């Protein structure tokens, strides 16, 4: 009836939900190309479009509805089950269909995230280049308590500097890397000094659109797995702060091997939750 995609056992994340903390009230946001709000296994409650043209709530590259069904695809009998399927799901439409979208697009959706008491923010996305406002809303935010997790690239390695993207690369923000279910690294999974964390991102299975559900590679479904996994803790311990939450999923996770590949590796849930 309903599957398990390898990851959220992988992560511990199932061992919580036993506990009974699966985000209730925790507030997440993906910042995606949109999210199908009429699939039968997630529930968006609000979000904003910063893409002119789509109207938000609609997926037209089926991305956003991916990474929005690891984070919260529902606890239900069917379909999968994401992370934190209690969670408040607001889809802030950010990548215009053909998957892009522009720095204004990005700064706007970070602040509207803020704004709006976002306490999760999930960034599957990136790029090779920066900018001055995204570092600063992205500060901001974190400044203002949110956790801020985003994808770390899908660059392999480039020689021994690094391959990690934007806005990955700001230390305010978690760097997450893929590894598999022997978890071993994401062949494609980039590396640098600045990656935080490992997830899965191999073959993970979650909501595509059209009321179905597909299987894609990318750090960009490692990520969700990192967002929903502070969601849960964030329910288990409503007190912490991002910072606390961030120390948590860094300082006691699993060692897969140096930092410059795997970060401090594979995140634990369970030991992360308390
Ligand atoms: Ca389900």
């Amino acid at each position: 009836a309903q599957t398990v995609p390898y990851g959220i056992p992988l992560i511990k994340a199932d061992k919580v939900q036993a506990q009974g903390f699966k985000g209730a009230n925790v507030k997440v946001a993906v910042l995606d190309t949109g999210i199908q709000a009429s699939h039968p296994d997630l529930n968006v409650v609000g979000g904003a479009s910063f893409v002119a043209g789509e109207a938000y709530n609609t997926d037209g590259n089926g991305h956003g509805t991916h990474v929005a069904g690891t984070v919260a695809a529902l606890d239900n009998t069917t379909g999968v089950l994401g992370v934190a399927p209690s969670v408040s799901l607001y889809a802030v439409k950010v990548l215009n269909s053909s998957g892009s979208g522009s720095y204004s697009g990005i700064v706007s959706g970070i602040e509207w995230a803020t704004t709006n008491g976002m306490d999760v923010i999930n960034m599957s996305l990136g790029g090779a280049s920066g900018s001055t406002a995204m570092k600063q809303a992205v500060d901001n935010a974190y400044a203002r308590g949110v956790v801020v997790v985003a994808a770390a690239g899908n660059s392999g390695n480039s020689g021994s500097t690094n391959t990690i993207g934007y806005p990955a690369k700001y230390d305010s923000v978690i760097a997450v890397g893929a590894v598999d279910s022997n978890s071993n690294r994401a062949s494609f999974s980039s590396v640098g000094a600045e990656l935080e964390v490992m997830a899965p991102g191999a073959g993970v299975y979650s909501t595509y659109p059209t009321n179905t559900y597909a299987t894609l590679n990318g750090t960009s479904m490692a990520s969700p797995h990192v967002a929903g996994a502070a969601a849960l803790i964030l329910s288990k311990h409503p007190n912490l702060s991002a910072s606390q939450v961030r120390n948590r999923l860094s300082s006691t996770a699993t060692y897969l091997g140096s930092s410059f590949y795997y970060g401090k590796g594979l995140i634990n849930v369970e030991a992360a939750a308390q």
